């Protein structure tokens, strides 16, 4: 009572990325943090949100989880609509392509974000709905 | 004269801006140089355009000119339909509201303009259309 909501938080943690140019704001307990910059649905606005680092190889790994809740992040269908993204990790921005992935190939990225995040495992058991993951792919 | 290809050094620059987190390429002939992010007026995707450095108490002014040339950069139309933009100024990024200006107002900004780049107003001596100003303001 009298707290911030989950949600001051990430816009927060947001704010604090971009004043800092990518020194701070980027751990969440200990675990690595990328900021995401989508482009609104609706309004063509620019959002950004904080996400957990997912990587290999020069791709990375989106999670759309909410904890474990019944409806996706509203961001979700901001990478739907517009899959040109910004993805800053630490000092480091750059542009990708966003595809969601599905069956096997969302398996592999699945299990690589539990190593990252082990959360992600019990967010899915507390919801029917299927947990959205996108690869995110450099522009060349 | 082997200068790059005038797209080609843009491109070049907003790379080196977006690797370094601001600590690199922001800077054209020891002035300053910030990063503006545009939703693509037709296909919704993030534009990067480097842009002269002209600020006044934490507002931003831009100038559409590529030279003196006839049309103006396409980014122009970017701004125009999706005022919700971001600059870049060093390490520091931020949102802010873009509002084309005119008449006095203009002559405001394009003083303060001009005194970071001279060539602006030999730009503007070459061509008939009234070279395009912008002013943001921070919102959030
Ligand atoms: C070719 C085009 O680039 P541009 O026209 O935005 O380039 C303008 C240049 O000024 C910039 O490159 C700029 O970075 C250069 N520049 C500067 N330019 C300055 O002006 N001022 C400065 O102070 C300055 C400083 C500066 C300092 C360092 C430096 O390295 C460069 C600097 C492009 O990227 N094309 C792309 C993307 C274009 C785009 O955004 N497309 C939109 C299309 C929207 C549109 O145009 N809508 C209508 C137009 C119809 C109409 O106009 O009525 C339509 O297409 O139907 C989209 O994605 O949606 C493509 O073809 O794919
Ligand atoms: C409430 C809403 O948030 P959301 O995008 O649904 O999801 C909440 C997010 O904070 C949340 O998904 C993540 O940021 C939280 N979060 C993670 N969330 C995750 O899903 N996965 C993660 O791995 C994750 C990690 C993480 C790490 C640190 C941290 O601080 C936060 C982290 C929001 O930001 N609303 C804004 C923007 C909404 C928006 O994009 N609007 C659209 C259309 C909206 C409409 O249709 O009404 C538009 O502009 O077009 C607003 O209402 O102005």
């Amino acid at each position: 009572e009298y707290a911030p909501s989950p949600l001051d938080w990430s816009r927060e943690q947001a704010d604090t990325y971009m004043k800092s140019g990518g020194t701070e704001g980027t751990q969440l307990q200990g675990k690595p943090v990328i900021l995401l910059t989508t482009v609104g649905a609706k309004t063509g606005k620019l959002r950004k949100t904080p996400l957990m680092r997912v990587e290999h190889d020069g791709q990375y790994a989106i999670v759309a989880s909410l904890g474990g809740a019944p409806k996706n992040p509203v961001w979700y269908h901001n990478v739907v609509k517009n899959p040109r993204v910004e993805l800053q990790d630490g000092t480091v921005t750059g542009d990708y392509d966003a595809r969601e992935v599905f069956g096997d190939e969302k398996a592999i990225w699945w299990q690589r974000a539990v190593a990252v995040w082990p959360d992600y495992a019990s967010y899915q058991t507390k919801t029917d709905r299927q947990i959205p993951v996108f690869v995110l792919t450099p522009v060349r």
